[PDB]
């Protein structure tokens, strides 16, 4: 909660990323390229190394156990917005780490990158996640209908946002 | 209204595209690269010629006057969704062409590309456009707060959608 | 047709090809890449110029009017098979060129390329085309269910074939 | 439940190549014929970002390699693909086939969101034809002299199944 | 209103090069010094997709080329850039400068959404310093022997203006 | 062997190939490029890895001793022909592997690759080899005069062939 | 004497392609099959420095294009090549063939210094076989079902002639 | 320290550089490209190896402990100026190395590179650093307003300079 | 000059440059590569377009007649020195342009490029040229023995220099 | 004889070179690559433009008629030697130009390039050429046996040389 | 003498080649590029691996001691000629191996490569080498004057040749 | 005799770089300034086939690295080059300099066949000037404020020697 730190994703963390994907078992993307294998992930990482439109970070504890991933995509440097997500590894879920990770992502987004707005998508069928985000200051701005094909059907997601002025002021 | 046809954007239409951009006077993008000049537009067109994540079309009348542009971006072939917009050239605005263009874009999206969902953004301060889209069967799914910096301030947009099942059935 | 001739597609014929696509108004492919514009067609033609897995030909009359296109795709040089299609330009449809063009494509396929089998797909909802192909010696070997998304719905197609031995013994 | 599906990786190419020499017919990678491990490896590297074919390896709980699930000719507008499954000789006849087929359909219809999957089966392997029918595939073609296999042209059934049948048949 | 700003294009490079030979100091494109039209042209092509510098040409109603608006050192995290304006000798002293400066600020603050714009002006050109002050720029530095210009090191004022001042000063 | 098996040539077999060349001591070729060294062989293998006009295979016994090489070159996928050759390692010559290797090459050529014709060249001055090939079903179709410069003089070779239809009906 | 041989150039490719569509069999350039002028042109550019095949055009005094002389499979150790000649339909039967053949042998044996030239002729064209025999070629093979031509496998004679015969037969 | 030495940055020092970045926890740049990861740092080092517009050096003690980094950027070879910065590793801060490192950077700048002017930026809200630089001979030439977004707000920096003639005459 | 102007060499001036070379009839160099033909000159111009180690300028009169060439080579941006030469077109030799051109080159070198020193080589056997340079403020600093092979023998050259401080204080 | 000048071969002179080759009707080489066609000549010229191992020059009269070619090959800058030849166009043969061309080649070789030795090959069956070279100061240093296959047989050539010290002193 | 075999030069033999060069202490060439270092030799070997204009071979004894080098350069496949040399390592000189090496080079040249003529250069100041070559059937065809700068002065070489018809018949 | 000269190789670059940090002035490779081992290594690879500069390392009988012999600005028409020698600090003052200089002249004049070698020496190092004079070099220039070294512009002697003097002085 204090002992959780954020650091830039590196090539040796791609195994972790790929293990997070196998566990979630939906289609993953790197700069909009779908991938399933570690090999393609590795190559996409190398190919987009200088692209600033997406940024990834790993959260570790004091003993360097890998806790989760913080990802910003669709980063636009004129409108100053990005989409984010966090993924916590299954073994570390439900330990109360989520809030800390979310705060670390906002801190980076609003005190380093100088973004104006961050938004995220949450499955309407995960009301507890929606609630958590609301408790961290995110507000619903959309209920996107049949937005994503997940587990054999089109599902709705809340689009939730928070502004730099709310987070900092 | 019958005499308006849609055709694939070609290299000779980039002048038209660039004239549409100067008139609207906000930042334009090609596969997420911002551009201002015809030269950069031309080079981006050549570079992304085989990329299927965005598709553009020009609407012409019977005498080949250029009426406007139909653009799909963020095309995802797993979720089967895209973002669209239409831009009508200033001299052809207010002639009642908008509805026809919108129908041509939906027709392409849902009878050729086989998309599931199309969505678009409309400035909350253009309620007449919002109404028009509603009349063509689009439904509001989001009111995105301070989404875009336009004319010196952050503005809200409606996110409006329509599904293939509604359009076809 | 007697003076319909077949010739190898060239770069100056791509305009014709692209006009054939706009008229039929379904998604077209070049070596499996979908394309909509002349520019992308041109670039794909240049990129695949040395690829032998698809071969295209243009049919002209004695005054060099462009009648249509003969296309072989999915050419496999071990099993000696290919998929064929034809597109006749709108203005030349229904004039009785189709059978002649089909025979020219079979002739090339079976007397020059030395293929064993040619097959084609025809919309089940175009029974008169199916009949025509049957009259040219093709036989139904499948009725592919919801095979293609065409004009806003999944459509069935007949798969029809003919063998080299049948064509060469007629 | 014991059997899991995972994306093919470069270290699995040996397995793939061993499966090919056992079956002893001409193999293809993105339509290029190959016979050697070295050419397989090169084709794997060259087409790594191509989404028109996707391959997966099925392993048991101890990571024995059971077989291969392959989708080719994937078209994202018609939303169709051709599938096949190859089980390693030592694992044939243990009743793994139906589980592998279900894993391939699940991926095809719940992740890739395809509409139709089809496959080819030798008309001279009626037991395979039957198996596929039991997994919900239906014959849509009997292709005549389609493939030169073992010194003669052979017929294959073309069999298919639709997303709506796989996902909603029980509703 | 007569004066419009448009993105620099390849056909404007002649104009740019003529502006350089008139001013007769060393010119740069993405930090590469150049003296010839040919090198200018090559640098234009090479950096076409670089967003760290942006250039615009100002024309009148009859498309006479009036001048150049240039942003360099554009940083999209700090949201700052360096600006300059060059008016063609024949159009100097016609009162175009303030209009051009407003067009550059408008683009910088209403389209690019930058936070801060700054510029350098020769301390030995007090009338230019005054002009910039009248357009709302404020001195934040007097850089000592910053640039070797015409055979000696000269001082420049660094002047700035913020987005909030430009957009909201009248509110 | 009965347990002679054929497998696709791989990069780790190039040493064997190069040892076969030094032993025969004539100029060797890879896709028509002459080579003498292991290094050039290796580079040519890498360069032509995707070329289907030549195919090579190594024959091994049950304990993976390397017996020889089967090579198809000049493969033409329209006329459906190829030139074949065999090289048996010196230590395995005269043990009665040759006929088995020849049958394995024909089997691959006619049951997998679906070729129509295989032909080979044999030195006219090695009449016992010519006889062997005749006993395996090859027939002389030419006696090529001063065809190859080999060991300091131009030598004649028989060109011998066999057809798919003959092999598959035996 | 009227007829001269000159190296094929890029402007002659149209002629070459017209010769191919007239003969209506599959043509090759460095073993790549081609059917179109565009692919011919690309193959010409790609193999420009390859010495394994050499082509020449025969013209009359007014630069009418008479035909093509082609050497392929040129091997500079065995000192052999395969030859063919194609005369344009309008110039066939004018008695040019023997002159062209002599020009090809002259080049092959007095400039390239080859040892052996051979050619293939359809066994069903006995008059061509005779012509070649009259120019000093000798049958060394009757290749059985060598080429699929016009819907069936056909036999060809392989005919040859040696440098020593061509140069010294009269000595 | 007397035995603090300056040496050219090498690829094996990038780990140190990256550890210095994580500790300071602001956005770092290499030839104007922002980077956060070791991997991107490494790639930018390789890409700009021949670029002379920035030069970097590592300061070590007699036992080769890494003390800090000296960086010159925006080097202009006509006006003969550069921007300098220093980063001292956390464990070596406050030990009285800073002034020695500054003098080593000035020495290199003015006795080897032959620059005319060096300038640097210091946070206005770190007045003790400003004072230190003044004691080393730097003079304030600007107070740049809201120059940098650092830790969630725009901050002012002093721009401080010193000339070759001053340093070489001290 | 009074209306002699200096402008950056461009690609359309290479013909002039090449005509200057044929007239002087010694081996010419571009970034140390010897060249004799227009074509090689053109290719070297394209290849070194971004190289700052040599800079060239053309001198024109008011009607744009081409008078000559000013060349700086071996430009070193640390020691701040360069080698200069001038070539006047034959038809404009002896008209009293030389001194004006020399002053234009020095002006550029010392007021724009901010160099410290310019030096040049002059044939010892052209004492009137040596004198001219001395009158323009250059001083002999060496007499290089058998420095250059020119017209069939090794020739001596004076090396002459002038410093920025001298030029800017005149 | 005074009015004949030497200039560096250029791309527009390749037609002339190729016409000289068709007339001589033996195998020609460019940096050891055999060529027969103008197209291959052109490409070899472009490819070896920066190679200093061979140098070519054209001799023209006052009206820019092309008289012939001066070629140096096998140029070695350590031993300071090269092989030369001259070819005069058929229409200009026998006008007494040969001597002038030879002197221009020696002048270039020994006063510009600073070579030590130049040598050339002359067919033993062209004794008048051999004599001419001897009159220009070349000396026989070899009678190379069956050196070149020319017109259907191996022929002998004289190798003739001259040194810079002889030419200049 | 029977136990000496010839094999194609490989990359692992470049050390040997480079040691032979340091010992002879004159300028060495690879496809006409001068080189002094092992690194440049290695790179030239890689660059010209497919070039057939020069061919090299190593002579080994039964225990694979490296005896020497056989080199053919200037190989012309129309005239069917090449220049050769042999270099024996200092420790193996004067053991009577020279004759065997020369015969192996001729055998390769005339029974495998099918050349017509081989020639070599021998320093006029090494009359014993000249004699040896004469004993192996080579004949003097030239005495090249001041041909090579060696040890600080220009030296003469005999050019010696032998024909395929002499060697084989 | 103990001291031998050999071509610089990639494994000697560490030595070269150590010689540079000891001398503590700006070093160059084919006119590119460098300070790091990594840039040195890259420049070595990039210019490996460039003959305009040549470097050699001098070793003793036990392969201790003594120093470096460098020729730059090598021009093969004028037949000149610039030379320098750097002896490692630990081997200075052992009397190796003259031997190294003779080895450099020997290579320059007996292998490369150059006409003239010249070098630059600090006018403030009169003992080096003397040494070079004793090895037969003659002053041909006193270059004024030629190099900025240790914070000021310094003069250098330019010294030369000709091939004919080195080879024939004793004749
Ligand atoms: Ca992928
Ligand atoms: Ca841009
Ligand atoms: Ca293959
Ligand atoms: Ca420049
Ligand atoms: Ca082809
Ligand atoms: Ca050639
Ligand atoms: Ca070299
Ligand atoms: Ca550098």
């Amino acid at each position: 909660n204090s002992q959780l730190t954020l650091r830039a994703l590196e090539r040796g963390d791609l195994r972790f990323i790929h293990n997070l994907n196998n566990n979630r078992n939906i289609m993953s993307y790197w700069f909009e390229e779908p991938y399933e294998s570690f090999d393609e992930l590795e190559e996409l990482y190398n190919k987009h190394i200088h692209d600033n439109a997406e940024r990834r970070f790993v959260v570790e504890d004091a003993q360097k156990n890998l806790i989760g991933l913080v990802e910003l995509i669709e980063i636009n440097y004129i409108h100053r917005s990005a989409e984010f997500q966090i993924i916590i590894a299954p073994e570390h879920q439900g330990k109360g780490f989520a809030r800390t990770l979310i705060n670390r992502a906002l801190d980076y987004s609003f005190t380093i990158l100088n973004l104006h707005k961050i938004y995220l998508h949450v499955a309407v069928e995960n009301p507890k996640a929606v609630h958590l985000y609301e408790e961290c200051g995110f507000v619903e701005e959309g209920h996107l209908v049949e937005e994503f094909f997940i587990n054999g059907r089109y599902q709705d997601v809340k689009r939730m946002y928070i502004l730099q002025s709310k987070y900092l002021n």
